[PDB]
């Protein structure tokens, strides 16, 4: 419980706690606890990465959507996570779909959820951190940055409206904003990612993030589906490049179920994250990459367990890579786990560090 073992978390505590909760309840509790600091690797220089304006000090974050009203931000450094992302925050206070929306695959190392974007909204969260505001400054300073991922209530009848109003608001408070078009769980959410809406919607974004204070100015990335069409992702790189997007997180959570899903559960409607995920995202990565010269920073996320599956994805093309899904498998020994596998995998392939790693498949 206190020295972090990876056998114990993995074949005692998380399936104990699987079968006292169910998964909304230990997401909850999850959070809890990680926000008071109640938790169980040193990063070597490897690992180090410089992308977005900043400095990473390990490439493993964790994703949007476990802290989604931004109330574990320090519990998730003291854990290991090299950067954090919250969100996604909406405009107005929301609470989303009703319960169950959250369903654990445990055969399939997956969850599929419909949270449908409860979020104590932008007021509550800009509060929450300007409390750690000078906190965050430092830590940020130290190679530990904070991204906040925006997203849009049910009822509006503006999208571009509610994600301007989310730069206005956090955009001050956070190293890199994400625009995040591509929940499954927001009906017309995802037809924002097609190219006229997209170029319309990210040229509001841009200019209203250009408009900040220089201090307070962030990076500004678009998170993308991995059911996208070989259109879709042909035009997203071409608006991405033409607006000078800074950055792409790869890829959210399938409405697709691979063939071979074994959980009883596999049919619920929802997103699903987890392994059954990790190679069509992987593969969404490798296509942006190319699509964008390699000149567009990918953060990429969907089944990473492993430090084998994020240097999949790092040399796929990502610079950085999230998780959450495994967290709620293996608990919180797999972010150390992830960082350990990766630097030894690393050596083992003759990189320098991660920097190095980052896009080779498409040299070779
Ligand atoms: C319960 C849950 C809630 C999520 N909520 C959000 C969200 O609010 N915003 C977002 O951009 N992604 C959200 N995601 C997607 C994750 O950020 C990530 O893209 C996806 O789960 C793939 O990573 P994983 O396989 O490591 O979980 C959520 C995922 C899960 C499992
Ligand atoms: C949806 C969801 O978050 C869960 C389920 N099911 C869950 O177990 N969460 C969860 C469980 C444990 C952790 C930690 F590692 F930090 F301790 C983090 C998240
Ligand atoms: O709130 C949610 O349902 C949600 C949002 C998102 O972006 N991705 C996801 O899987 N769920």
């Amino acid at each position: 419980m206190a020295t972090g073992d990876e056998r114990f978390y993995a074949e005692h505590l998380m399936p104990t706690l699987q079968g006292l909760l169910d998964p909304e309840s230990a997401h909850r509790l999850a959070v809890r606890f990680t926000s008071l600091g109640l938790l169980p690797f040193q990063d070597s220089d490897m690992l180090e990465v410089r992308v977005l304006g900043h400095k990473f000090r390990n490439p493993v974050g964790i994703a949007a959507g476990f802290d989604k009203h931004g109330e574990a931000v320090d519990g998730l450094y003291k854990m290991g996570f090299g950067f954090v992302e919250i969100g996604s925050v909406t405009p107005k206070p929301q609470e989303g779909n009703p319960r169950p929306r959250v369903f654990r695959l445990p055969e399939d190392q997956a969850v599929i959820n419909r949270y449908g974007f409860n979020s104590h909204g932008l007021s509550v969260v800009e509060h929450r951190l300007r409390a750690r505001q000078q906190k965050q400054a430092k830590l940020t300073e130290d190679g530990l940055p904070l991204g906040v991922n925006l997203g849009k209530n049910k009822t509006s009848v503006d999208a571009a409206e509610d994600y301007a109003e989310g730069v206005r608001v956090l955009g001050p408070l956070a190293d890199y904003l994400v625009v995040n078009v591509s929940s499954p769980n927001t009906a017309g959410l995802r037809s924002l990612q097609g190219k006229a809406e997209l170029r319309r919607l990210l040229t509001k974004v841009l200019q209203e993030r250009d408009g900040l204070r220089r201090v307070h100015r962030p990076a500004v990335l678009v998170k993308i589906a991995p059911d996208l069409t070989s259109q879709d992702k042909e035009d997203i790189a071409s608006v991405v490049k033409e607006l000078g997007i800074d950055g792409l997180i790869v890829t959210n959570t399938t409405v697709s179920r691979p063939a071979g899903l074994q959980g009883a559960l596999r049919s619920e409607t929802g997103g699903l994250s987890g392994k059954p995920l990790r190679d069509l995202s992987t593969q969404t990565i490798r296509e942006m990459y190319a699509l964008t010269q390699g000149r567009v920073p990918i953060i990429g996320v969907g089944g990473v367990s492993s430090g084998q599956d994020a240097l999949e994805k790092i040399r796929a093309g990502a610079s950085l890579v999230q998780l959450y899904t495994a967290l709620t498998f293996w608990g919180p020994p797999v972010v150390g786990k992830v960082k350990r596998e990766l630097e030894a995998l690393l050596k083992e392939q003759g990189f320098g560090g991660v920097t190095d790693a980052i896009g080779a498949d498409h040299r070779r």
